[PDB]
């Protein structure tokens, strides 16, 4: 049955399931096979200690957070379910298991037409693509509206991981990959809107502040270990720490500023070769067709900056949440993986904090602001699984919750406040524009 | 008073108190002081990595160990408790919190009389002496006869890290670190007489199993991450497992030898600036002489070799368990880290899986022998601690529980069993005598 095969290659696994695929296609690369089972392993064993850092970040930075939100008392009575949340009940719909499928056929299609660069092999991100048409489901009642959804989502993410292709290779160091799915690619638009509007204000186009100039004035004081450290005490003191666990939280927030990116490494050592012998082997027949690997957004998350920008919007999500108008959130599940979110925005400014300061506000504030407007259709989506008690409280998430993705998509297909489509949909999509317009340059240059 | 103190400062945690201890050693060798603050951060990454692959260890392939020795629940009806439920135990004894100052005395009276050269700051690891004065306590009844078991187990570790400082250094990369506590440095002694024993004995003495002789054979399909794989798909296998749970903790047992190295380099990294300026300071003053600092023995399973001998003794631990003669000892809790046990034997024969086999074997049947003797007090070790019901099951452990030392040390002040006392004694002290001739040998070709 195809629902078995499926979720035995679903609950298989990445440790297991992408080593396989990777192994074979270098078997039939004519690499040896020894070789070809080294990379695969590699790439699992890295995918052990990425779910071992973010293990880490969800039970010690996550309990922090969601102690901060509540010690801050304020208005918001809707919790933020987070990622953690979401995705299960993403998996309950009746669309979960034939989104796969489909998500691999409009990739298909679109490889064949030459459409996109991107080879997704990540098929446990399509959780995302389900959530846009799940909310459609609900809203609209047609199976095939949630079905087109579906792809809409699969080709926006797909050309999403095409347009941020420099900003992965050039600024992450992940040659050959591309990160379509996840907040880093959807909110990435945002940022590349930001930045394209700072340059041209004079003035406001000549402020820097990287984290390269802290070390340049501080020192050991100001290298990503020690800032990791400091930020660290303050989320365990906003929370109401004892001094013991304040200073513990300390070395785990800063034990990620340095294993994080040594676990992302063994992907990276072992997909060089591959990559190298495919493209002696791909250049003479396609043309020159430089392929894409689509990957979990989990490997943008071990830059010094991203896990900077995560730390430092811990407490200003939730200053965010209160101020932003209309919202009626409260941040929670998703604050401990809140580097998620402006992963791509610092690769947009180049490391500038000042942009990514002025850029993760926007961003989280229109989050919160989608996310508030989809907290019933949220929580259909939790009574569908499940996942409300007696209580009825209301179920809202920040990620895929807040998606523009799912959002323009429900507020076109009901036109229900056409008001937020207008503002939202032009917003989103002049970010669009430019992103795509940034890698035809791109293109050209290196090119020629 | 002391109790509270001494909790917080043992609470605090390896990660947070030892940054501490290096931190002021640092200023007090008038190092700079953000130098001194960024040592003491990255040894707490450090301890914060290997507590997350120690746990992957405990985690994955526990289970998969617990699961091959039920097999035999109906012969060895005595379960080993391990390290995890030993230590515990260890730590509601009255003797637990007053053998830390007893055992920092013993290293100073030992440091000032010029003894040892070990500074022994691993304050957690004491409860292998509490273990030892415990058992003495339920043994003989005496309070004076459970401090005097504290020292002369504080005496040989101290002695133990200076006798196997070469190995730490030259074949573990720890310069300036010795590791006196654990399972590892004491049975060491049993491995310096079985190389001695093959040595002299021709032909044998020529059989070489190395780890680079297995690459050069084999291919990538010898390197340490591939033969984790191997194996963990044969501990899969031998526990029952799913085809698939075979394939994902193989990679998780691989994941253990790449990922365990690079998570005790940070403690490496941050203790070599502070070696090399103590050397500066210290040389003329205290006569050119060099001193070792203790630390956990969880820095000796970065060795890709250990790891290996963790996994190939698994099977073996078990199956000495059932061929031993007089053991009721079912091994258990402490299969998943059992390189805890071969660590040292692995640098005394450089290597050489052959004589790590052999050397293991014996290591082994002794301890699942000795546990079986001390199960009484570990019985009663439980009683006094809570750790028990009514229904009469034993409590019996290799960690501690088979120790030559503790089992020596009740022997003698009891003499219950002349014979063993006998038996163990000569056998265990032949190879101190060859242990501390290996100390004075390596010390004169040093001169030399
Ligand atoms: C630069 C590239 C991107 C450009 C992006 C431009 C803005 C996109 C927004 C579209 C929503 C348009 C309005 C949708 C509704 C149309 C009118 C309608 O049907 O309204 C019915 C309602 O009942 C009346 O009150
Ligand atoms: C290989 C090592 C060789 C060298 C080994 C050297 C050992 C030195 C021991 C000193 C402890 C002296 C005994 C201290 C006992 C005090 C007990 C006590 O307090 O007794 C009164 C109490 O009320 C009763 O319950
Ligand atoms: C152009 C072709 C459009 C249709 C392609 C197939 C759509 C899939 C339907 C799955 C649910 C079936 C019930
Ligand atoms: C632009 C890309 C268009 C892609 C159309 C895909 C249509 C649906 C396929 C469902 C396959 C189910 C098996
Ligand atoms: C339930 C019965 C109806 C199912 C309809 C499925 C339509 C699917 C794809 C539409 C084209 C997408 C491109
Ligand atoms: C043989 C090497 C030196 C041995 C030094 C032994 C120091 C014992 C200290 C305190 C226990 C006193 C009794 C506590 C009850």
């Amino acid at each position: 049955m195809f629902t078995e095969i499926m979720r035995y290659v679903l609950d298989l696994g990445p440790t297991v399931m992408l080593p396989i695929v990777v192994i074979l296609f270098s078997l039939l690369l004519k690499m040896k096979p020894g070789d070809a089972f080294k990379s695969g392993i590699h790439i699992g064993i890295g995918f052990v200690g990425i779910g071992l850092v973010i293990g880490l970040m969800l039970d010690s930075i996550g309990p922090a957070a969601k102690a901060m939100a509540e010690a801050f008392d304020i208005n918001l009575k809707v919790v933020d379910i987070g990622w953690p949340g979401s995705s299960p009940m993403t998996w309950a719909s009746q669309i979960a298991l034939i989104a796969i499928p489909i998500a691999i056929v409009v990739n298909l299609v679109m490889l064949m037409t030459r459409m996109t660069r991107v080879v997704n092999v990540d098929i446990w991100n399509i959780w995302h693509m389900t959530f846009t048409g799940a909310l459609v489901h609900i809203a609209t009642g047609s199976y095939a509206l949630a079905i087109v959804g579906v792809v809409v989502h699969a080709a926006f993410v797909y050309k999403l991981g095409d347009w941020f292709a420099k900003d992965t290779r050039d600024f992450f160091g992940l040659d050959g990959i591309a990160i379509p799915h996840g907040t880093s690619a959807y909110l990435g638009p945002i940022a590349v809107l930001v930045d394209t509007v700072i340059e041209k204000i004079p003035g406001l186009n000549r402020i820097h502040f990287s984290a390269d100039d802290v070390q340049k004035r501080f020192g050991a004081f100001g290298e990503p270990v020690t800032i990791g450290f400091v930020m660290g005490l303050v989320i365990g003191l906003l929370a109401g720490y004892e001094i013991k666990a304040v200073l513990q939280l300390a070395v785990k927030t800063a034990a990620v500023m340095l294993l994080m990116p040594r676990v992302i490494k063994p992907i990276m050592d072992g997909l060089t070769p591959i990559a190298k012998q495919a493209r002696s082997r791909l250049q003479a027949k396609f043309g020159g067709q430089d392929f894409l690997i689509g990957l979990d957004p989990a490997l943008l998350l071990g830059h010094t900056s991203v896990v900077s920008a995560s730390l430092i919007f811990i407490p200003l999500t939730i200053l965010i949440a209160v101020v932003t108008p209309g919202n009626q959130v409260l941040p929670f599940g998703d604050l401990a993986t809140i580097g998620f979110f402006v992963a791509m925005a610092v690769a947009v400014h180049q490391g500038n904090l000042f942009r990514t300061l002025i850029s993760g506000v926007i961003i989280m504030s229109i989050t919160l602001w989608i996310a508030t407007q989809t907290i019933g259709l949220h929580t259909q989506l939790a009574a569908n699984a499940g996942s409300l008690t007696g209580d009825g409280s209301l179920v809202a998430s920040m990620d895929q919750g807040g998606s523009p993705i799912t959002y323009l998509l429900v507020q076109a297909l009901t036109l229900e406040n056409v008001i937020g489509l207008v503002a939202i949909g032009a917003l989103y999509g002049i970010g669009i524009f430019l992103t795509w317009r940034r890698a035809k340059r791109f293109a050209a240059q290196a090119e020629s």
